[PDB]
């Protein structure tokens, strides 16, 4: 259960990978990833930087057989980045508020 | 039951969506689709067009908890091609060979 950052991290939840390595800044792209399992009532997908944070969009219905997620990525802080801005995306349990390991995603302009 | 090609489809066997739209012709490529229940032990992932037939590569490990399969791609038939060729992929059953509906997926050059 040990730290990592405000909330806490586990063995109890993992992301295996994402379809997409990247995206644009905009958000609202519609990606899916794969991962162990996951109460479908309980879970949730998010993306953050150590000043921000954004969760993605989706319903029980989008998580397929509690091992794959299907959603819609949030948009970035700031939609007038020049530069990639790779953050973290990692699942975490509503009630216990755990989280997973994260995953690099990377932000792109338009 | 009902026929399509020299095989034969199924609503037993059903394709929700690629990770990868595209992809280079040269093969290799690792990729992961979701899927239904699917017997780990009998069933393939093949790529295909009116005379040629790809099969990919995977191990019963690949396949996670019957309902997604992450593999590598085949290479394209020719290697040479100019165009953006855009195939079929499919499941497919070895032991009753049926097969589900196939997935537009378009291979690209160098």
């Amino acid at each position: 259960l040990v730290p990592r950052g405000s909330h806490m991290n586990t063995s109890e939840l993992r992301i295996c990978r994402i379809n997409k390595e990247s995206g644009p800044c905009t958000g609202g792209e519609e990606l899916f990833l794969l991962c162990d399992k996951v109460q479908k009532e309980d879970i949730s997908v998010v993306f953050s930087t150590a000043s921000w944070e954004g969760r993605a969009d989706f319903s029980q219905a989008d998580v397929h057989r509690q091992v794959a997620i299907v959603f819609k990525t949030p948009p970035y802080e700031d939609l007038e980045i020049s530069e990639p801005v790779t953050v973290n995306v990692f699942l975490q349990r509503l009630t216990d508020g755990v989280c997973s390991e994260p995953l690099p995603f990377t932000y792109l302009p338009r």
